[PDB]
């Protein structure tokens, strides 16, 4: 259940997901961006999913994408915010939940975020451990899809 | 249009909000339930729009009804995250405007929301000043439902 995949995020691993967060956090424009752009780069049989942002082909240039980009963003910043307490954070991630599973996107395909993920950290030399770190919080959501 | 209330967000306007978000913006869940159940007391008329909440009279015991209330706060941080640059502000309060239009939210039905955050903000000491710089930044959001 959600509770408890949010329920084990142990001590370390909020910590380190908060560290990182302080960088990839910052810059919400650039580095939002930088997820999708690498998640049509690497998976782009996802892009269909995208129809109304327009050509995600422009980057930075389409309005659509890059508003799409910076909100993404601050779902995640409230993700951080409620790592204290598990109750807040499991609540959020359920209304969050509903946006992506009337968008029919599954626990599998929801996880392709890992991936992007993975690589705007390491841009940022953050390494495995805290890729490990995000994949777990990626994991709570998983559990309400 | 949209662009033309961005500029009507002057540099006092904008001061305005920043100075009292730091303050009604540091309890998310506190001002966020607030304001949610501060517009079905004073607008019993719109409860119908949150069906899937369930019983929002609950407050802050209903999951659903905190969840929500949390993350609108967030939608607002994202809106004063971008008062320097408009063309940010204007993409991501048009992705925001798609959320509503989808509900059938008119700017009419929209503009019910500037009663209860004047009534936050009064909570807080703040004053008409501060409820007339909010007021524009919804006028903002306005213009594009
Ligand atoms: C780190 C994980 C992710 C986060 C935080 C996230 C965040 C968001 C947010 C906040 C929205 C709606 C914003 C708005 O309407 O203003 C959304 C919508 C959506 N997301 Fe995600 N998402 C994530 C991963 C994914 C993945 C992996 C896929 C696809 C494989 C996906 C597919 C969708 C779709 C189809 C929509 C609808 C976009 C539209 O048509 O406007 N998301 N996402
Ligand atoms: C301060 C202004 C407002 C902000 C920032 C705001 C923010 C939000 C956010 C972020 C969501 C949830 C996005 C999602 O999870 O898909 C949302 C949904 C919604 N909003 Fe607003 N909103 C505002 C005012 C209003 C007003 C005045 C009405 C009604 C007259 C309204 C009606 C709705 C409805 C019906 C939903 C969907 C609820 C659900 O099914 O979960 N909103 N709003």
């Amino acid at each position: 259940s959600v509770y408890d995949a949010a329920a084990q995020l142990t001590a370390d691993v909020k910590k380190d997901l908060r560290d990182s967060w302080k960088v990839i956090g910052s810059d919400k424009k650039g580095n939002g961006v930088a997820l999708m752009t690498t998640l049509f780069a690497d998976n782009q049989e996802t892009i269909g999913y995208f129809k109304r942002l327009g050509d995600v082909s422009q980057g930075m240039a389409n309005d659509k994408l890059r508003g799409h980009s910076i909100t993404l963003m601050y779902a995640l910043q409230n993700f951080i915010d409620q790592l204290d307490n598990p109750d807040d954070l499991v609540c959020v991630v359920e209304r969050f939940a509903v946006n992506h599973i009337t968008r029919k996107i599954s626990a599998a395909e929801f996880g392709k975020i890992n991936g992007p993920i993975k690589k705007v950290l390491a841009s940022k030399n953050f390494g495995d451990k805290y890729a490990n770190a995000w994949a777990k919080l990626v994991a709570v959501v998983q559990a309400a899809l």
